[PDB]
């Protein structure tokens, strides 16, 4: 539990109805939605009903016409509820809503956002493939001009919401030999013929989202579904993941709120000679480094979304909000689980699951590695600056 | 005994034995180690596979039908077969340190030959039962007390997290003959099971070494015959101390297991896998990532190995013990967490075993004494040195 | 707000820091730090400027602006230079800051005023050999004789003490009281009774003085003691609790220099065909510093903005303090470490850096006690 | 104390025998040989009168006749005297003495080995250079053979014994075309005409040695002061500084293990919170974590020497005990600091010297970074053979 730096009253109240939300609807089911590897649909359909599933998107698209710092903290909220629930949400909000937002026709943002805002079909974002996640302009999925159809042939590796999306943005080269100038966004229909969708991932954590290959074999989809230009794919994917990284620094700080949140409540209950381990100094300095770890994580996280919201740079901001909340939130669910001890261990405590919930926060929507990439390139082009 | 070369060059018979073990985790527990993750399965036949073999009895005389081995034997062996599986190597560490362990050590001879031999081939393994739901940490303070009836003991409480408890035919107890003497007052059991008066509470479901079963055992007014205390009464905490530093070894060795199968995914991974025009190790971070396990992993069993030729030459290992198995845990868990990196989305997922690695390292920073409890144990025996 | 738009007159403030510390600090602070000279010629020019006095009130002579202001110019200063940093974190935080808050009307005119335009500066003794972590056991005594405060006790570790003309002083009135023993004294320096002792020799910031407080017989009147008898404890708490927004910001401006010097160094040291900055080891180094840089920063922030807004800090003003510390010491390692063997020797900046972040993980409590303090507040806050 | 297997009781008493000559002759001038940047000249000579300075070398010429373990358990009681007075040993043995050794022929080691035994003369090792400390195969120092003899051009960097050597192993390029394999080692005198002494390095720690350019200006060595064959100087630098981090790892073994030491009496004398601060958990992981990190470092070093000794390859393993050690120095020297609070930041004690000393063996004979690189190297070689 920290301090909020100078919150607004509307993100105030956004966090207390979203922490109420999680507490009240995600608390319970979260255990359920990971060990049934289980997609919490109920939930998602009243989280769309929120706005939680379009929060930067304009009202008169359906949206909830907030802003990322908004989204931040309901993503923050939702992801201490269900690290599951949370990427589900961020998935939409930020990797497929946004794009069409910010890259969309106002035909194609009323078909494929407005109907996406409310719950009831969610979207998802295919950049990924079996070959090439960081490298994401290695994009091999082509897409081919052909009468009034792009024809899509190419499996899309890791999509996140693969077995519950109705549409995805998904980017194929419509010209390897352009390279990262040679990618493409499109709005795809889920299910949609030429689309196959591959068997489910058995993950370590955020089980209760679908995770899956789409297969596109000579997948048929209108000519306007492109999203921008051919060739803008790549930097609709790049900015799109900036967005998205902050969400994702917003799940990793749930997981690790919630982590810290089960690892305090424990140590003040389990006894150790005599008193609770709080008491104990070693817990305490675990304690102390979670809230500070998970705290400076917040900063930076809000810091990304307040920069995109005032329209400032954010991308190294975004990176270094990625990195630290998710090396924060495995870290801390990491300690929860030793604060825990043996009940850290097993199922019957949420601090296993938040340390495998965690762990994924590393990985997509670029690596602990890439992020540091992103972050190298951006300091030191401010420092050429 | 031992060396100090042969903490560089094994000896030959562990150079044959570490060969011996890695061609049997390979060929039998490899296959199986994804299986008894994901459904919860207790290698019931490999377990059985290695008793012929000697590894659930290394350091048992093959006077008692045991290898005759070595702890540095133990160690190796203990990391080959972990790396094939940790389920199996906590089984098989549990059964050597843990259960024969204090047996071997604290036992008469008529003990050992009832208790150590039918748990030396496969066909029973035995547990260490001496934590309690309330006390992990603590080998001091058993609530469960042990009070002496005639020609038996009768055991009263519950023990907790018991690593064999649905497949140990005896169980090494910890309880309280003396209340009131603390931590003079503990004494150490030789427990059938099954046996009147003792149930298992249902098994833990856990992160990793799902293969093991952890459960409580229930002592409801459980009679043992008198002969089955370990030593003499009040000695248990004595004997559970001696028993965590070898046990210790087992773990750390465990864990060099899991860190070094971690460390082979990533590098087999990262050779195999490109990004960017080239493999992964061609990446500068992905070499360091690869230079920084493999560095705390030889680290660590460096230290394990140190334990366990320490203890092999009749030396205190207590610091020596506990700084290898708080070093190899970390290690495993650091390294397990790279490897999941350097897998990228694969080490996320059960197409590739770098998560269960993960799962499975993080019970090694938590057995057999907390990292918290190994750090304290260190820091008690280096101020101890200099004092 | 932070880096989301600073408010103009801290953006200007940056700005006019960072202007003084290039051109008045960064040249002197290589000499400075060689031959561990206090740098009166810029802390005077710095009291004039209002940096020796930010807080405070302009009627009391000070610049009147708030503590994120503070905090802002801090890190530029100490950016330019440690000591000079600490000097001016000192005067503003540990010596004004508990005799603004504090004092009379009366004190303040004559204790506050003559201390805020670097004609003279203040110091802060707390520390004692015996005891610094452990604030509450000062055994340096106060006892009421007449008029008079007698003080007897050696306060340890006194920054300024060799510059400062007044030192906010903690001596127990009654030791069996415990931290509800311990009061706060004015104490002018010089002052019959006080000697100081000999200069530390420290690893870093060596252009502040650090000295003992030797109080014999120590005779200062009734009045100069700040609050009443017993609240000194909390008085050198919540004096640290800024203070330590002033050492977090020393921290980030030696981590901040620290990571220029990388920086810089890296982009034009030439390896394997180009740039240190090509190296990916290197892109990650530089990375993790600017990260471990501007988190702290922005905790820094927090904690500053924080107390200006009257709002509860103790815990923000310590996580501030920690992370910018251990950043600044993490930092101005790896800056040694990107600069290689020039990381090792006085042609360039970053051994002193390396230096000067150790003390930030030290003083004003250090590492192990603000996390206790964070631990604390962290827990409370969950009851 | 620390344990281990066993030493052969010829390293027993090596160590007590170093030990005492440490606390009785190192320690008493430790601080002054650091303040007053003095180089230890009777020290080194009683350790040259000890064999410390030529302890793998054959008695025949001059040695202690000992081995890379003894040199290893020496170099840390020597440096846990004086970090100084370490590394001028540790060069001497490894980086001097050791090419010579293993690539010197007879009357090399006769004329180069045996009058540098003994402490009346010590030698340097000349491979870094302006712009390449990390580059062990791009000198641009040259030697270009004239007749019977070679000739010197260009300035050798950051040269320990610099301004104490009077003899150098230098590496120049004898073939700049040939990069890699265009390297050389020369046997140079010091001093010797063409060879000017940069001004010394005025620097963080191991002030008591010195530290200074070799700047070489046409300057005539004899044809028989090459090491070797031409060409072969990569091979020699890399081999030296495999033994040299060996002893660098030592070096760092005991400033970790004087910090460890230095901060183990302070915590269990100094008081805080009505007891000695070794009461205090944190006190006590940190003094954990150090011994650790301390112990493991020394079994990694112990390792890298007795593979040497044994005539085993130590590539991988002297990095990774030089890369060990030497983090391990600095943590444990900053968590020394850590430990004496104020005391730890003044020349009261001699934490704030460990951690200026300990901070050199990151950087020399290979950085961190090179260390992990050459760890990569060898450990994917390995995974490849
Ligand atoms: C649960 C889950 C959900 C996902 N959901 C989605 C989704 O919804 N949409 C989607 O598009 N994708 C998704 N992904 C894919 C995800 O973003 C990738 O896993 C990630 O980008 C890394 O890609 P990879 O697996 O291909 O790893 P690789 O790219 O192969 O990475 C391997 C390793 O090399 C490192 N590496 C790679 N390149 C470099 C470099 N240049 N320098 C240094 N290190 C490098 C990485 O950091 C990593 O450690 C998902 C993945 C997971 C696990
Ligand atoms: C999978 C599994 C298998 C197991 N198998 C067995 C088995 O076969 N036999 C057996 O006897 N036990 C077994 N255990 C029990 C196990 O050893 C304990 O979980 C462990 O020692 C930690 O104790 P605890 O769980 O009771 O936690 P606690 O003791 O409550 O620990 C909680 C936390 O407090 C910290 N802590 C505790 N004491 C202190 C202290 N003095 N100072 C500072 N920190 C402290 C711990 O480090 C930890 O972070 C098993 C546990 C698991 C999870
Ligand atoms: C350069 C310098 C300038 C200074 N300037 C000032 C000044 O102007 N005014 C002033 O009042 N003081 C000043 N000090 C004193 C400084 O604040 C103290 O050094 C520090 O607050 C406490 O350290 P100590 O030296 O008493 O060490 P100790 O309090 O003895 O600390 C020893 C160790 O115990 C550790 N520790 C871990 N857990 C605990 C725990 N639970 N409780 C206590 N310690 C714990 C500490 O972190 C430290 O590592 C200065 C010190 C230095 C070095
Ligand atoms: C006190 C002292 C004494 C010395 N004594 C000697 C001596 O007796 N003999 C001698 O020959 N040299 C000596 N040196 C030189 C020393 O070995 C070098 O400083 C060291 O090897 C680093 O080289 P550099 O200074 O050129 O730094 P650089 O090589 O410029 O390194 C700068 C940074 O880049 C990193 N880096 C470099 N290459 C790579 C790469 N390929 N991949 C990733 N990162 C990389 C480095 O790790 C470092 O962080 C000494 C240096 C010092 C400071």
């Amino acid at each position: 539990i920290y301090q909020s730096v100078e919150l607004p009253e509307t993100h105030q109240m956004l966090l207390q109805t979203c922490r109420d939300f999680a507490e009240k609807e995600l608390f319970p089911i979260a255990a359920q939605v990971d060990k049934e590897h289980l997609f919490p649909a109920a939930q998602v359909k009243k989280m769309g009903g929120l706005g939680l599933l379009a929060m930067d998107v304009p009202e008169e698209l359906g949206g909830a016409g907030l802003d990322y710092l908004a989204y931040a903290i309901a993503m923050e909220e939702i992801s201490r509820g269900c690290a599951s629930t949370g990427v589900i949400m961020s998935v939409n909000n930020s990797l497929y809503l946004g794009p069409i937002l910010k890259f969309g026709s106002k035909e194609q943002k009323q078909a494929w956002v407005t109907p996406f805002t409310s719950g009831d079909k969610i979207g998802c974002f295919a950049l990924s493939e079996p070959g090439n996640g960081s490298d994401a302009g290695a994009a091999s999925t082509t897409a081919r001009a052909e009468g009034d159809s792009w024809v899509l042939n190419g499996t899309k590796a890791w999509i996140t919401n693969a077995w519950e999306a109705s549409a995805a943005v998904v980017f194929a080269s419509t010209d390897r030999a352009l390279q990262n100038k040679g990618i493409s966004a499109f709005l795809v229909p889920m299910p949609t013929p030429g689309l196959t969708l591959g068997k489910k991932e058995d993950k370590l954590g955020i089980r209760g989202s679908s995770t899956a290959n789409l297969i596109f074999e000579d997948c048929r989809i209108p000519k306007d579904s492109i999203l921008g230009e051919p060739g803008m794919g790549f930097k609709i994917a790049m900015q799109t993941l900036d967005m998205g990284r902050i969400g994702i620094a917003s799940q990793a700080l749930g997981i690790a709120q919630t982590a810290l949140d089960c690892a305090v409540n424990y140590a003040e209950n389990r006894m150790a000679f005599g008193a609770p381990l709080t008491k104990l100094q070693v817990i305490q300095f675990k304690l102390a480094d979670m809230a500070l770890a998970l705290e400076s994580a917040r900063l930076l996280t809000w810091r990304a979304a307040m920069l995109k919201d005032n329209k400032k740079p954010f991308i190294k901001e975004a990176a270094m909000a990625k990195l630290a909340a998710s090396e924060a939130a495995t870290a801390i669910s990491h300690q929860a689980i030793q604060i825990l001890g043996g009940m850290g261990y097993v199922t019957e405590m949420p601090a296993e699951r938040h340390y495998r919930d965690a762990r994924i926060t590393e990985i997509y929507e670029g690596t602990s590695e890439i992020q540091r990439l992103v972050i190298a390139g951006h300091l030191l082009r401010s420092y050429r600056s």
